[PDB]
Order: C-alpha cells, then structure tokens, then sequence
C-alpha cells in the first residue's frame, strides 16, 4: 500500500521581518517511498505576489520511534520566539533548506531530492515576505502536488480549506534592547492616528514583578508598518538606594484622552520585596516600603515625550489593600469627557477584586467607589452605551468571562447577561473596546473582544465582535489569529475607521501587531 | 535578631577570569540601624596580596516579608552561571557597587555609605582575582568590624571558621563558542603531563541527547592555568542528511594508553529520534537508524588531533539491548596494559546495568562480558589492586554508590563490602581514579573520589580519599569544594606527583578547574 503524504497549514501570523515562517508542515511516513523529490506549491490568484520574498523547503529529519501514531507535524519547535537574538530565522541546526525560490510566481516547484528516512519524515514550507509588504496582505495557497519516487503522492490535508495567512510585525522580539522579554500589551490610538503600544520591559528574564522591569512604548505613525526607537514612560532605576530588580515598574494600562489628545500610562511600581513575586509580595499599608505604587506617566506630545511619574497611590488606595493596580491593556475616554481605568485591588481579606478608576477634571484627580465582583483580577471596560460602563474580567472561578456593568461609576454594579457563559477563557487577560457607528465603516455600534479563546492553555488568539451590545459573539464574526501557545495577552484599537490593530502576545514574538479590516471580521 | 550584622562566608570557587566572586554574604534586619558605614576586612597573612586585584562591596536591598524568618543571605543569585556571554560579572540591576579597593593590601576598608531599608538588607563582599593568580592560591580572610551609625556592630558568623578559599577556571562558560551549555566533564593526563578535558558541547540548551551536540576537547600545557582553543574530537553534523539536532553526540569518557600515549575518547552517537530523550528513543537492533552507536576518537598527537569516527558497536553492542554506551568521564590502563572503559546497557527488559569493557590490544578491539549489577547506570573503574577492577556505580536505588570488583575483566563480580554504605550520593556521575604510591608523593596507594557529598540535590561538590582500597573513606581526608548547587558530574586525573585535578560542572561555571595539593587531601 502506498504512503500518504500528510499536509497540515498553519494559522499563525508571518511576521513581516522574519526570514523564515512556517506555512505548511509536511509529513510522510516512509514504508515503500525511497526519495521525495519535489514538492508544487500555487499561491491564489488574489495574492501579491510582488510582497513575497522567498518560498523555502526544509527538511526536519525524522521521530522518536514512542511518538510515531500520536499525529504530529514536526519534531520541534522550527523557529525560536524566546532565544533572544535568534528568533528571525529558523534554527539551521533543526531544519535543512533543501530549495528556495525568491521573487516566486504564483506557482512554485520546490526541489527537494531528499532521501527519505524509513519511518517518519517531516517537511515544511517557509514563507518570507518582503520588508515594505502592507499589513492588510493575506496569502492563500495550496500543496497541488508532491512528488515522491518520480510518481504523484497519495496526500492527505488534516487541516480547512481556505485558509487566509494575515502578516505581522513583530514589534518586539526577545533579546531587542538588550531585553530578554516583552510582556504586558496596551494599545490605544492617538487623535492624531498614531498608534501607541506600551508593554513591560522585562530585562532579566520573562517573571513577573518583582524584577528589572521598565515600561516601553512603541510609536507608530505609519498604522503599524513601522515603529520607531522604543522609548520608556516609566523606569525607576535606583530609586531609594534599592538596586534596580527592586524597582520594576509594569502591567501597564494605556489612554487617550479624547478631549485633549494627552496619552496616560498607568502602571505598578514595585518597591523592595526581594526577587519574589509582588502579587503575594506587596502587603497592606500606603508607602514605597510597604505596598505597590500606582503611578502614571503623561504624554501631551502625541506619544513623543513622557512625564516624570505622578504618584496618585494616595488618592484611591485603601490603606487595608494588600495590592492596587490598573487592569493592564487600555483605558478609555467616555462620551461625557470623564477618563476611565480598569483597577484591581487585593482586598483586607486577600481577595482580588477588579473595578474602575475615574477622574472627572483630564487627569488630574481619580476615584475608585466599589468592586464590581469578588476573586476577579484583569478586567477591560468600555462604554457600551452613553454613560453605560461595561467590565469585563478575569475570573478566577474559571472558564468564562465575568461582565457587569455600571451607570454611576462604579458605585453600584449589574450582572450583565453574557456573564459567566459567552466567552470562554483560560484565566488570562482579555482585550474589550467599544467602537461607535459614527466612527466606523460599518455604521453601527460594535464590541470588540480578543482573548485565547480556549479553557486550557493560551492559544488560539481570536478577535471576536458583537453587534447587539456584548449579548451574543456569532461564530461568524470571529477572526483566529494565532492557534499557536503563548502567553495570551492581547490589546485592540482601531487604527481608523475600516480597520482593527491588536497588539499581544504571539507564539511568533512577544509583542506581536496585525492589523485586521473590520469587514474581514463582520462581513 | 534586630541591629545584628549576621555574616556567612562562602565556600565557592573563585574563578580567577571572573570579575566578580561571592566571598561574604552579609544581612542585616535594620530597626535601630539607619546606616551601614564602613567595613574591614583582614586576609590571612599567608594570602598572596599580589595575586588579587579588587575587593568590592555590593548593596543587593531587601527581602520579601513572607521570608524574613527563612534566614536567606540573598534575595537572588548575583553572578550568573547560566546567561550566555553574562557569566563573569555581577548582574549589577541586583548589586549596586558601593565601594571598591583596587591593588588591596591585606587589611582592607570598604565604605558602604549606605542608608538602610527598614527591614532586611543584604551586602555582599566581592573578590576579583588578578588573571595570573596561581591556582594553589588560597585565600582566607576575616571581617573584622561593621560600622553601623558610625558604631561597631553586633556580628553573628554563621558560617564555620578556617575557611580556605580555593581559585579555579572556568574552562567552559554558558555561551563560550556559540554554544548554550557544556556538560557531562572527563578529565585525563598525557604521559606528556597534558590535561584534556572533554564535555559534551550543548548548543541549543542543556536537555541531554537528542540534540545538537558535539564532544568538545580542551587542552592545557601548563597544569590547567590556561587552555587551549576548543577542539571537537567527534562531531556528526548532517550525517546520513538528518538535522545536525538529530546527530548528537555525547556523554564522553576520555583515556589515556600510558603505554604509548595515545588518547582514546569514547561516546554515544544518537541518529534521529526527533527531539526526544535517547534513553528512552533507542531501540533494539545495531544500525543507527534504530540504536545509539558507540564511537571512538583517537590521538596520537598527545591531544592536539583526532582521528575520524571509529564505529565500535558491532563488537560489543547485543542486538537486544535498547541501548549501550560508555560510562561518562574516563578510562583507564591497567598495569598490564589492558584498556578499560566503564559502559551501562539498557537491557531487553528495559533495565540498565553498568559493567566494563576492554581491549587487550591497545584499542584495536573491544569486548563486554557481564554487568556488575542490575539498576545501575553511570559508572567508573579504577585498579584498587593489581589485576582487580573496582566499578563505582550510580545505583537507581537510591542514597549511595554501589561497589564491585571483578579480577576476570567482567565476567563475574562480587560486590564490595562498602557498597551501598560508604559513599552517599543523591544519584549522579561520580568519580574515582586509583594511584600507586610510586605515582604520588605520599608514596602510598590512594583512591580519590569526587560526587555531590549529599542524598539530596546535586552541591557540596568534595574529594574524599581512601588508603584501604575504598573501604574507608574518613572525613579528615575530604576537600568540599563547591557548597553550591549545579548538574553534579566531576572527574579527576593526577595533574602531577603532588596535585590533583578536578574538571566539574559546578555553581559557578558549566566546566570549572580546580587544582588540589595532594597534602590538602590526606595531610
Ligand atoms: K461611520
Ligand atoms: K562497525
């Protein structure tokens, strides 16, 4: 009987500036075949082929004998995200590169000639795009053939038909700046169009606070294309004598003041507590010595230069609080002018409670009243009618999403219907933004959501939309970004009016944009 | 305990190229105290004054307050032994540098000026070698007082009296060469009096084979105070087309044939099996698509070059067994000429058990007969008396080495009556030559042993040695050379009549030298 060549396509962005991205994986386990000689690929006749560098074949070798039945596509990991310095192209000493073919056409033939093992054998195909190509490209392809021993395989495609493979750029990779880790995405849009993506700088190594960690910002002005020299909002350094992995500062939180076009980053700054972790490190009381420090950083420069930090711990922290800090990811500006943070806060009990921060007079002074729900923790909000304040948190019960919403600023809260059943997640940070008919292409109301959409584990970053209000999230307005592992954070704005950029965590890099139009989303 | 300066000492190689060593932890739980002012340290008068370049004192801040009663003297580790190309100086985002003596005299002043955290702050004491440092240098020192608010102190040393500080090299440091990890160290003298270490060379991370490896070769003409450019003895790149990933080699032992000084270096080639474990991807059969395959290097040139691979398993390999390679670290030559490496076979059923192989005729071939015992893995051999071989066992039982002797090359054993008692181990390479009296400047016959002197973990690094053949080991003759934590394995070798060599993976570099007088041992 004669071996079948298995064929799984990605769903995973490709980065603009790797060199390598993994677009199928191939695999065929050899019992008659002796030679794979070549593999034909043909790009759909839409795609812009002039943004395509080059198309790859590599060679990965072959299984673990214990592993062979249990369906896998590659033996390794092909292409680092983690290894800092080494995350732009494919680890040569996992992958040979068997052919390539630069400024392909729409149909490519891919020279194998490889020698097949007796057993398992695992292929793939790498794409590489060119370094100006738009962020609104997808590719579509298909393998149309492979040929084994002089003959046509017998192939069998385990993954859907028409996929569309949306590019990236990978703002921040391991190892940039002299980093290991970025982490932490907030993403907001200037009044001016320019984009601004903060995130932890976490230079040591990916943990949490405490540690050496500094706020970064990444502007563009270009939708996304491209970002310019990172810059750090806030930084502590050496403050109060204490070495620097005593001074982190992170889980940013960023907003755009709507009224005035000033940006404020909101984040925690960690003072002291050894090298362990500030969420059961940070304890009750209201100075440096004793307890995390809310302080925020503003911009009235479009994004350009960033304040000293304001220290505003002592307006809205209870001194029995063992931990206040923002909701990491944005803020917003409601239609009455009022600015509005997502806050959390470890309670007298050590429980965590997630609710809004707000201020009435731009910035200048703020008010937490009441939680919105017990043992919640990340949350996002946005005005989903005028005046109408939606949570959506974090929920430490697990499985699904809690929603409340409020009317009078978080004195008093509402069970919203979707809550605890329409989005599923894994315990992890999740993106809500509210965008208004008079501001979108679609003329209409709209909620934006992104998450792992998944209850176990931090993969298949999907932007979900609804259209009636956050009460139901159709299947059929729902775009999967990334089926790969990460770690699950994401951020959304909308870069203009047709279009949605998120800013998250990647399997591909740490801080990962796309841009997406939004009738791609609701067709 | 408040206003008490506690100090501990360490008893950790200083690595004569690092910039920075810990030799003094001190902590301090601040309630009185405001600030820490001046420090003196007094070296022992026998220290070489001209041998050191600076003593430093670093402020590394505070603790956690869920760790103030766990009596820590660190709130991290402060020199990396782990970071690519970051391993040879403090992290200073952990150790601010508060005061530095350059050229010190034997009496030094340190001047902290360092006002107090509330609470617990850690100092540390640095030492920094001048790069010509003898390698017999011992260094021994006191802190004599700690000037808290320009007062004497309390102090409270916890650790013991007497110590003397031993110098090493860090022959292998994470990232040297482009590559992650080096470990798994043999170590053996030319008739020449040449020192070749070998280890495998870890290029994408420290997991053990299937990977990229190479066996890497270091060679030095001056007693191990320098070493020579890195050689690769046997190194399988894309051999048979797989991945370089899917030819690992590794896990080498080295030895020398004193009869006409050729090098023999023995280790386990690993074809395919993806990117999992060997010891549980090799199968049964002889070729190397099934099984790992035994492989030696040769020289004849007294270290400096290697022969092409010589494939040795169809002599000794049974076509049953899932998998046989050497017993990592050295060989031997026995008084009569005959060469013997240590292996360990995993068996038809799965078990693995150590046992010996041979050569009578200088390596041209190779025989196996019996294992020395079931459930045994890594083991060494050494001549305790003319004609009888001692195997020193890594015993899955668990808590101590396991002993046999065999006077007829392996085909019987009788277990040696300090099996299982003598020598703890928590389960790990160990180490034990054998050298006669003439060979020695004692003029006795003496066993040497080096493991992790524990059941538990893999630190205290420590030579012990033995007059009666193994079945003593009394604590008066024993070295503890590294109290901290690494991957455990070490080996040793006669650097001359008078002193002792150990190659060993410890807390403070991959493959750390250290050259011991004889006397020091067994005084
Ligand atoms: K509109
Ligand atoms: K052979």
């Amino acid at each position: 009987t004669s071996d079948t060549v298995f064929v799984r396509e990605t769903q995973i962005p490709i980065l603009i500036e790797r060199q390598d991205n993994v677009l199928f994986m191939l695999r065929l386990n050899a019992k008659e075949s002796r030679s794979l000689d070549e593999v034909v690929l043909n790009f759909g006749k839409d795609v812009n082929m002039a943004d395509i560098q080059s198309v790859k074949l590599y060679y990965s070798g072959t299984e673990a004998r214990q592993n062979y039945g249990k369906k896998f596509f590659t033996p390794v990991s092909y292409i680092s995200s983690h290894t800092p310095g080494k995350t732009l192209a494919a680890n040569p000493s996992y992958s040979i590169n068997k052919s390539q073919v630069n400024n392909p056409g729409r149909k490519v033939i891919l020279n194998a000639n490889q020698k097949l093992f007796p057993g398992i054998n695992y292929f793939w195909i790498s794409l590489q795009m060119k370094p100006g190509a738009s962020l609104l490209d997808k590719v579509s392809a298909k393998i149309v053939t492979v040929k084994v021993d002089n003959k046509e395989a017998l192939m069998h495609t385990v993954s859907p038909e028409n996929i569309a493979h949306r590019v990236g750029v990978g703002v921040r990779h391991a190892g940039d700046d002299g980093s290991a880790a970025f982490r932490i995405p907030g993403l907001a849009t200037t009044n001016k169009g320019t984009l601004l993506g903060v995130y932890d700088v976490r230079y040591n190594s990916s943990v949490d606070l405490q540690e050496h960690v500094d706020v970064g910002l990444s502007r563009s002005v270009d939708g996304g294309k491209t970002w310019e020299k990172m810059r750090l909002p806030l930084a502590f350094g050496e403050t109060g004598g204490l070495p620097a992995a005593q001074n982190g500062v992170g889980d940013p939180s960023i907003l755009v003041d709507t009224k005035t076009n000033t940006t404020w980053v909101v984040a925690a700054w960690t003072h002291g507590m050894g090298n362990q972790r500030a969420w059961w490190s940070s304890y009750p009381g209201m100075d440096m010595n004793h307890t995390a420090q809310l302080v925020l950083s503003k911009s009235t420069d479009d994004g350009k230069t960033w304040s000293e930090p304001i220290n505003i711990t002592d307006q809205v922290k209870d001194p029995s609080w063992y931990f206040l800090l923002q909701g990491p990811g944005r803020g917003i500006t409601m239609q009455d002018g009022t600015l509005v943070f997502p806050i959390q806060f470890i309670d007298s009990t050590r429980v965590p409670n997630a609710g809004i921060m707000y201020s009435k007079d731009r910035g200048e002074t703020w008010k937490i009243h009441n939680y919105a729900r017990t043992n919640t923790t990340e949350a996002q909000v946005a005005e989903v009618e005028p005046g109408v304040l939606m949570l959506n948190m974090r929920d430490n019960r697990g499985g699904s999403r809690a929603v409340a919403t409020t009317k009078d600023l978080g004195k008093t809260w509402t069970e919203h219907p979707s809550s605890r059943k329409a989005l599923q997640e894994p315990v992890c940070m999740a993106s809500l933004i509210s965008v208004k008919a008079a501001d979108n292409t679609l003329n209409k109301d709209i909620l934006l959501f992104s998450n792992p959409n998944t209850v176990k584990g931090r993969h298949h970053i999907t932007i979900k939309a609804s259209l009636d209000g956050g009460i139901t999230w159709l299947p059929e307005h729902q775009v999967m970004l990334d089926e790969g592992d990460g770690w699950g954070y994401s951020c959304l704005t909308m870069i203009d009016k047709e279009t949605v950029g998120i800013l998250y965590e990647s399997s591909v890099a740490h801080m990962t944009f796309q841009a997406i139009r939004l009738r791609d989303i609701i067709q």
